């Protein structure tokens, strides 16, 4: 008669577009990381309910800075998100997937412990990978060997392997038009057209390098949007978010847009 996982307000382009949310944000380092180098955990103050938490790694030499404009910008529309710096900056996508997994079930511990920041605010069945380049081919490694996810919603994302057509995650895959690190024909798209099974989408920033989905890009308003909707639609089943997760934005700052098993 409901849906229970359902938070907050209903969406507007506007308020999908702006730098904060509905929520209020906290966030707190973790002191003792379990399986990767460092975290950071944001989440809402006043979500109103349990939310589902989000891993976010970053890439090849990079540090949490190339990925963190995400944490308050998903914690401040309902997620509790880690974002992590690796055991080396030079970890590969595998073992980025390993830590990001690692950082998931910190969360959840965090979540589990008495009098941690996120005391039982998290639904530990809800979870959810995002991360940068190889920490973007860790994530969809994550979410082939992790079926449970909810979403996955890597950017400009790196891997050697590229078939993934065993994955049924809903996967949002970020692309940067003018990347010449990982460049789309031999990474994002080959990614996106193997997956089969899932709803996915292919969105690609016109003009972007390979660094177009980090923090301080030019695209928060389009990228964060998209990032949220998806999250949304799929983490939460929330259905007020398909029109947003599903449809093309039609927008300037889009170079391609594809999707499929995705209804709007």
């Amino acid at each position: 008669g409901s849906n229970p996982y359902q938070r907050g307000p209903d969406p507007t382009t506007s308020s999908l577009e702006a730098s904060r949310g509905p929520f209020s944000v906290a966030s707190f380092t973790v002191s003792r990381p379990s399986g990767y180098g460092a975290g950071t955990v944001y989440y809402p103050t006043n979500a109103g309910g349990k939310v589902g938490a989000i891993a976010i790694v970053p890439g090849y030499t990079a540090r949490q800075s190339s990925i963190n404009w995400w944490g308050p910008r998903l914690a401040s529309h309902g997620f509790v998100v880690i974002t992590i710096d690796t055991n080396s900056t030079l970890d590969q996508p595998s073992s980025r997937s390993s830590q990001q997994m690692a950082a998931l079930r910190q969360v959840v511990s965090l979540s589990g412990t008495s009098s941690s920041p996120i005391y039982n605010k998290v639904d530990t069945s809800r979870l959810g990978v995002m991360g940068w380049s190889m920490g973007g081919g860790g994530s969809l490694i994550s979410a082939r060997n992790n079926p449970s996810l909810k979403a996955a919603a890597p950017q400009a994302p790196w891997n050697s392997s590229k078939n993934f057509s065993s994955v049924t995650v809903p996967t949002l895959i970020i692309a940067c038009e003018n990347d010449t690190i990982a460049p789309v024909n031999s990474h994002a798209l080959p990614f996106y057209n193997s997956m089969s099974r899932n709803p996915k989408q292919y969105l690609e920033i016109n003009g972007g390098s390979h660094s177009c989905a980090n923090s301080g890009n030019s695209n928060q308003a389009l990228i964060g949007k998209k990032g949220v909707a998806w999250m949304k639609r799929f983490m939460d089943n929330d259905t007020r978010y398909s029109s947003f997760a599903c449809s093309n934005p039609n927008s300037s700052s889009v170079s391609d847009f594809r999707t499929e098993n995705c209804s709007a």
